[PDB]
């Protein structure tokens, strides 16, 4: 099966589904007036998410994993940069 | 393994697990007071989840997946309803 | 591939990864400084978790799955403890 990842913000709400497929991940989006394909779209065979609000701002970060390696992807208002998450040391 | 996705909400807390398992998804339920089998029980190989409160009201997004297809359940204060999601177009 | 699940809280924020791999889990932490490995180190080949504040204390659920077999574990302050989850029953 693909696999999933969700996170909510506010009370509209918005949402976030990640769904990696055939080694690669891709977004869907809802921000209280349908569902559209977001901008995120990087490898992975495996995908988790969280995300916080500092005031109006939304913060996501995306854990995208293929074999034993683990990429994190981040949301800070503007767009989707690596982060510095490293699996060890 | 079986599949989770855990969810929660308030200062209780109030926790939701949802289990893949066999192509079945099933729910666990904490109010409080110990844990109990909830009302969701529907196909799925891959669950994932978010949930939001409204006040006192709790909004539930499960996200059930099976080979390409994900199914998204609404839990919105009565019962389980399949959501506009798709996971493209 | 490695199975991860995430969980953030407050607005520094701090986050916490679980990373499943050859049957353990693993833990990475952010507390706004850099990243380095937690305590906790389970056996689980799916990993799952949810969050939440009491104030200024955080509370961590981990469901750690392996077969059939779901084991939740506790964070409220001090260490790491089996809860009281069971998947049924
Ligand atoms: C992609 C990344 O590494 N982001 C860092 C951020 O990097 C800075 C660069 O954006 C640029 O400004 O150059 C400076 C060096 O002069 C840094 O490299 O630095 C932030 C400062 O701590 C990191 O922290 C977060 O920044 C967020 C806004 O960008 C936000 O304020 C958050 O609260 C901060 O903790 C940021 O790290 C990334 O986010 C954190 C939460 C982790 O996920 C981490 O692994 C990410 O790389
Ligand atoms: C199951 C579903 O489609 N829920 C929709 C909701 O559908 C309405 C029906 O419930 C009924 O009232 O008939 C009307 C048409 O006359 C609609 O079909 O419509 C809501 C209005 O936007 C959707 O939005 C959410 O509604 C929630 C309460 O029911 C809540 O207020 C939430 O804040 C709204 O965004 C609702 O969509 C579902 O929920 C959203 C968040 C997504 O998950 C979406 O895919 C769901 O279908
Ligand atoms: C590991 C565990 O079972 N934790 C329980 C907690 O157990 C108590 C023991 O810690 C010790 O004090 O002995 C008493 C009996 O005299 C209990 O066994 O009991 C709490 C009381 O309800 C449980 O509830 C949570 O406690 C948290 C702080 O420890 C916190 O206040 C939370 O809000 C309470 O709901 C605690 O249950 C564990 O946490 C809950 C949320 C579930 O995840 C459950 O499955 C966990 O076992
Ligand atoms: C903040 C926000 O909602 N931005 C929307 C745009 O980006 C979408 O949301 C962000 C948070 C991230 O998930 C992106 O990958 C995603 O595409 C979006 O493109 C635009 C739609 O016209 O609406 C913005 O509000
Ligand atoms: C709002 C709430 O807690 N409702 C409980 C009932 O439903 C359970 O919780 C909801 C949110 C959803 O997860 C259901 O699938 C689940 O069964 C529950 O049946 C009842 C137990 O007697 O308690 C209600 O409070
Ligand atoms: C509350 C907190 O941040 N404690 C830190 C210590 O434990 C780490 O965080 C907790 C919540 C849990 O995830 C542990 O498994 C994890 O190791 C940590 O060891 C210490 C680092 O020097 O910093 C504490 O603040
Ligand atoms: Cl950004
Ligand atoms: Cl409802
Ligand atoms: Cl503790
Ligand atoms: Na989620
Ligand atoms: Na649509
Ligand atoms: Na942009
Ligand atoms: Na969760
Ligand atoms: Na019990
Ligand atoms: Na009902
Ligand atoms: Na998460
Ligand atoms: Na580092
Ligand atoms: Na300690």
């Amino acid at each position: 099966s693909v696999q999933t990842a969700a996170t909510s913000w506010g009370t509209v709400p918005s949402i976030r589904v990640y769904t990696a497929n055939n080694g690669k991940i891709t977004e869907r989006c809802w921000d209280g007036k349908g569902w559209y394909t977001g901008a995120f779209n990087e490898p992975g065979d495996n995908v988790s998410v969280t995300s916080w609000l500092v005031g109006s701002a939304i913060h996501i970060r995306v854990y995208a994993s293929t074999g034993t390696t683990t990429t994190e992807w981040c949301w800070d208002g503007n767009g989707w940069t690596k982060g510095a998450y490293t699996s060890t040391n």
